[PDB]
């Protein structure tokens, strides 16, 4: 047989002073995540796993530009960070032959599925 593609659809957008949170709809429910979340998982894998990721991700530099700054909770940066997770997830969720992009414990820890009792 072949894989099962996962129904990932971000429409919810929380902004706080803090940070901004993504609520990620899924066949469970919808999870609220940060896209600063998203990047400290990907190269993770990379090392925990041991293996190249095939995700697009472009990240930004930031060392101290006070010119250059950026507002975290900014509707056009938000609108952006809204997709790329999704894909990033369906195709990951959509293991083969080779599952350890969601083997790892950061995968399953991502979105919470650990094993409840």
């Amino acid at each position: 047989k072949m894989s099962e593609k996962l129904r990932i659809k971000v429409d919810d957008v929380k902004i706080n002073p803090k940070y901004v949170l993504y609520g990620v709809s899924t066949p469970n429910k919808r999870l609220y995540k940060r896209y600063s979340e998203f990047w400290k998982l990907k190269t993770r894998l990379e090392r925990d796993v041991g293996s190249t990721i095939p995700y697009d991700f472009p990240e930004k530099p930031g060392v101290l530009d006070r010119r250059w700054q950026r507002r975290y909770d900014d509707p056009e940066m938000i609108d952006e960070r809204r997709i790329g997770l999704e894909r990033f997830l369906n195709e990951l969720y959509n293991d083969r032959f080779d599952s350890r992009w969601r083997d790892t414990k950061i995968a399953q820890d991502f979105l919470q599925l650990s094993k409840p009792n």
